[PDB]
């Protein structure tokens, strides 16, 4: 009969978790003795406690969390083991010590630091051949950084390992401007057009973003000052990305597999409500209760692979 299983999305309008919550319901929809009870967090730990709450309440057999604050595991933890109720973490990925204080905890994610190094991989590539990009014909590589939400897991990962692989490969970079911008393109609109308003902004020769929401409001900050020869790096490659890349716009993004996590996510969830064990019946390699999805570079020489077919 049917099975109840409850969802919370941090936020319904950041970007690529809004492509991760339309995989998930339409492969709900694929399973006909499953219901889903959504929720909006509207970027709120206090307001998701209060709907695990709600849930936990209406009888669910797995909840499937995708946390405001990746520090507040602990929390649903507690509440969810009071009802012996499994849950599948997502997207925000808990201490490992947290996972490990409940036996039917699971995190579906990915390796966040693969996504920094691949993305500056990316930027070495197109660096080395656009060597009109080195404005002041220095040898490095003068960089603004649009940081995501300071402590979540890709954030700091993408932040520190972009840099870390461009000076492994033996470029030098030098940090102009470092300022978080939520994951937000509003936010990161109004940081970028202070960037170029001030005494820096004649110096800027790479703008890298941990996302592609970020990417574009950076985008759109450089076409109104007439700066558009100016490259933005991104993550994600939502598909109103590509069409930048397309375009010209953005250089170079990473797909991050929306499809996959969506997948994984809702499979471990209806395995666990069924009572069948983790990865039944299906092809997910767990590893001490974990999934991590590959992610995979992407610009101009293979985009036709990711874009529109
Ligand atoms: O947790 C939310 C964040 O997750 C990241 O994986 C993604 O790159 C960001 O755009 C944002 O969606
Ligand atoms: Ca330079």
């Amino acid at each position: 009969a049917d099975t109840r299983i409850g969802v919370t999305i941090y936020k319904y309008d950041d970007n690529f978790m809004s492509v991760v919550r339309k995989a998930i319901e339409q492969d709900a929809k694929a399973a006909p003795d499953v219901q889903l009870l959504m929720n909006d967090s509207q970027n709120d730990q206090s307001k998701q406690n209060d709907q695990i709450d709600v849930l936990l309440a209406k009888g669910v057999k797995a909840l499937a969390i995708n946390l405001v604050d990746p520090a507040a595991a602990g929390t649903v933890i507690e509440k969810a083991r009071g009802q012996n109720v499994p849950v599948v973490f997502f997207n925000k990925e808990p201490s490992r010590k947290a996972l490990d204080s409940y036996d039917k905890a699971y995190y579906v994610g990915t390796d966040s630091k693969e996504s920094g190094i691949i993305q500056g991989d990316l930027i070495a590539k197109h660096w080395a051949a656009n060597q009109g990009w080195d404005l002041n014909k220095d040898g490095q590589i003068q960089f603004v950084l649009l940081k995501g939400e300071p402590g979540h897991p890709d954030a700091e990962a993408r932040t520190t390992y972009v840099i870390k692989e461009l000076n492994d490969k033996g470029i030098k970079t030098e940090q102009l401007q470092l300022d978080t911008a939520m994951w937000d393109t509003a936010q990161a609109k109004d940081k970028m057009d202070a960037w170029l308003s001030g005494p820096n902004a004649n110096k800027i020769e790479v703008v890298i973003a941990n996302n592609d929401a970020m990417a574009m409001g950076a985008v759109e900050a450089l076409k109104a000052h007439n700066k558009s020869s100016i490259p933005v790096f991104g993550v994600d490659a939502l598909p109103e990305a590509l069409a930048l890349v397309k375009s010209g716009a953005l250089a170079g993004t990473v797909l991050n597999d929306a499809n996959n996590q969506a997948k994984a996510t809702f499979d471990l969830a209806k395995n666990l409500a069924d009572g069948k064990g983790a990865a039944d019946g299906t092809n997910w390699k767990i590893d001490n209760k974990v999934v991590r999805v590959p992610y995979v570079g992407v610009d101009k020489d293979n985009l036709a692979e990711f874009s529109k077919k």
